[PDB]
């Protein structure tokens, strides 16, 4: 009932009550653990909007209080009459940041609380969501000086009318399978560089072409929309001493901001509801630029620094790796936009970590994702012992939307 | 049931149906998940299922299954049992037990190795000076000169509990450490603890940076008893980067065996509480975890400094820098003494190919992804992009809880 996690880098032990909250499944068993698999109705929902209320009440500490009973019997007339409920301003905004503080996979949760939440819930139309979209990256760039922020539209009514962002995030590079059989650009957008075609976007076909939003209202078919390039904000990337390092010609954008999200907050669903925070280094110079399947550069710049590539054991991949993300966070801090390197950002979750567990009784948390994707073990996190279980609000895996679709 | 992992790299996806003979616990629910946590005397009654289950295993390893050899051999353990309340294995069933226990370690990447295991049968030993001869002589087999050969020693399995054979090391070989009045180190932190127990156990200790520690045996029962390996016997590897002339100067150095001492195998149900086992290092384990974990060694600091790095903000990545030249002075300094050794992306490569061959021919390969993915570079490694399925299997390699709390000492 009462578990325990140990640090064993300092051998601070914390004991874990929030897990006793745990609503939802998490695909293991006592017999099989699936810790590293990626993707493991009136009746149904007044319980589900109860347990919010009740929580949101207790929050702001009122709960049992007439305020907290007679919102609770307004909203389960509101079901038992319109099968469905619309959440008062100040329950969104507790709900996003509840989503968020308690998304397991985010290592940079301690920010939680500090979010702009954008209602538009008022939304009808894909030129109305162009429009809430530009306004959500203008506010969240600020000239470099980021702010995280989540825009959501209407939820979810009978399924067939359902808001989505087509993109997976907001800003992302095209990718297209050229004749030389290679891929061109981000070979992970290959398949929707192509439903933008498919569309009729005109592609320029270069390497980094910031893709065009795909924006689905109401239930209709997507529209496209060209985010001004002026509000695109980008990073030339250059090393502090390798100066060939720019002619490898590369750069990423400052917005890091999943779109293809669902956001459930007491029952309800919330299908189309972009968040977008500030990078952590490793996510572009260890994942975007080095993963075999992504820009996988390792070899080109492995051979500009004339490394023994003969042999795995010089540990060229590794070397050349650390170059690559002392550029990126490099050329960020030098163009003044946020970013975050892997040492800052874990000894920062492991202080929420801590807060968490004195103040809530735990934070659920995902060890596989928590860890950085290069020097695990001189990360704090490495070392701490975490426990994963799943709280609402929440952040939901759904289906990309063009295999769902009926046009 | 079927279950099915992806490999989020190559798009390979493969299923899992030898999941369906796990029996053990996992720690996890189907409403919290322990994957991270680090440490989630028998009876008659549950004993024989345990061993028909095993010799079951076993005759279909050898295509016997049903047949009268195995029918008599159940019979013969059933009777031994009620009887005797234990049971012995034959040679060929020990031997076959422990190659499995190895290959159904889920936190092992170094798997592909599992059916090359020398087993040294030390079942016959009643004595703490028995124990050491049969240490010595695995230390000496294994190391084999710096070519490296995997083996396991097996003492007398456990009984009513209070006659158990225990290395008290927690490894073989190991380095002192020593807690200075002004609150530092001297050595390795991580066996202090131990190192303790030695002193007053009578161990006279040279109080230097790296003392190979002496094996504390207990042999059926007894209190345990000091004994001192034969330096000619341990292969030590100085650590030198072949770029760096003044790394050398760290005066750092690591010995070339690495072997747990501390885990009890369970084979049929039998309770094997002394079953020392080595094979050769991957070179993280000595260049992250014990020179850079800061609860070890902690060298980063004076590597960075040496190498002159910018100490004053993390975001120079100081720190990752200095961890790779440590990798590289490791892997160098081993494969220049020719003392056998694998780095990182070598092993994972290989663990990929021998996990998929698992699948195919055997219908799994349960894999710990928290302990396969190495302590550095992780997703630039094929394990990171790898799903992976945790269960229990038996015969099995497990924890059991450190000697100096459970034994009653005799005097
Ligand atoms: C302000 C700085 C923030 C930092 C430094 C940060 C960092 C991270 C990192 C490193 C990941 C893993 C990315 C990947 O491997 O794909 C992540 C995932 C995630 N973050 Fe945060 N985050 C921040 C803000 C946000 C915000 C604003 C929200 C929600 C409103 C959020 C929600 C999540 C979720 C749900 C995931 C997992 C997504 C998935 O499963 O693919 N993050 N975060
Ligand atoms: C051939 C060389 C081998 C390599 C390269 C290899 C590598 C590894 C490594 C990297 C670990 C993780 C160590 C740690 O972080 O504490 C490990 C764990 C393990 N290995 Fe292997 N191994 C090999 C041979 C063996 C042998 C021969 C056995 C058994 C007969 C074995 C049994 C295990 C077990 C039980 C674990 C988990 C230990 C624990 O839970 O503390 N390994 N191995
Ligand atoms: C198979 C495995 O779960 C997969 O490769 C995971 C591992 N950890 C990760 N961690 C983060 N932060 N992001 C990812 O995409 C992944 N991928
Ligand atoms: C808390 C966490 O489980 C712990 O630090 C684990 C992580 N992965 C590991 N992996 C290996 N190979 N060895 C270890 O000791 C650990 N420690
Ligand atoms: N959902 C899987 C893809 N996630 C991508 C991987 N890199 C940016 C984004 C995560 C993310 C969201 C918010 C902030 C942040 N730093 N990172
Ligand atoms: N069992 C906890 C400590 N394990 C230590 C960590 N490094 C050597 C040993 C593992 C081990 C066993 C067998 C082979 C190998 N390469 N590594
Ligand atoms: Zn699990």
């Amino acid at each position: 009932r009462f578990l325990k996690v140990k640090n064993w880098e300092t051998d601070v032990v914390l004991t874990d009550t929030l897990h006793l909250k745990s609503t939802l499944e998490t695909g293991c068993t006592e017999h099989i653990c699936m810790g590293s698999i990626m993707l493991p109705t009136k009746d149904q929902l007044f319980p589900l909007a109860k347990e919010f209320l009740d929580q949101y009440y207790s929050s702001i500490k009122r709960f049992g209080s007439k305020a907290h009973m007679d919102r609770l019997e307004e909203v389960n007339k509101e079901i038992e009459s319109t099968s469905t409920y619309q959440l008062k301003d100040t329950e969104l905004i507790y709900g996003a940041k509840h989503a968020w503080r308690n998304a397991s996979r985010c290592v940079g949760r301690i920010q939680w609380s500090k979010l702009q939440v954008f209602d538009a819930r008022d939304c009808t139309t894909a030129h109305g969501m162009f429009n809430y979209i530009c306004n959500h990256v203008k506010y969240a760039t600020n000239k470099g000086n980021l702010r995280s922020a989540i825009t959501i539209f209407p939820q979810r009514t009978d399924g067939k009318h359902d808001f989505r962002v087509w993109n997976s995030q907001l800003i992302r590079y095209a990718g297209y399978k050229q004749p030389d059989g290679s891929t061109l650009g981000d070979p992970a957008n290959v398949q929707f560089t192509e439903i933008c075609i498919q569309q009729g976007w005109k592609a320029p076909r270069g390497r980094f072409d910031v893709l065009p939003l795909l924006l689905q209202a109401n239930g209709n078919d997507p529209e496209l929309f060209q985010i001004p390039p002026e509000l695109v904000l980008e990073v030339p990337i250059r090393h502090p001493k390798f100066d060939w390092f720019k002619d490898l010609g590369l750069k990423w954008y400052g917005l890091p901001a999943v779109s293809n999200m669902l956001l459930e907050i007491g029952g309800l669903e919330f299908s189309a509801c972009p968040f977008s925070g500030w990078y952590m280094g490793t996510e572009i110079g260890v994942r975007d630029y080095c993963d075999n399947s992504r820009y996988n550069i390792l070899e080109e710049v492995a051979k500009k620094m004339d490394l023994d590539m003969r042999k795995t054991s010089s540990l060229w991949k590794d070397q050349a790796l650390v170059e690559i993300n002392i550029a990126v966070l490099y050329s960020f801090q030098s163009d003044k936009v946020t970013i975050v390197d892997h040492h800052s950002a874990t000894e920062s979750f492991i202080k929420h970590m801590e807060n968490e567990y004195r103040c809530r009784g735990g934070c659920p948390a995902d060890w596989v994702w928590i860890v950085p994707p290069m020097s695990g073990s001189i990360t704090p996190v490495f070392h701490q012992e975490m426990l994963n279980y799943r709280l609402t609000p929440s952040f939901e895996y759904q289906p990309d939307p063009w295999n769902t679709h009926v046009w």
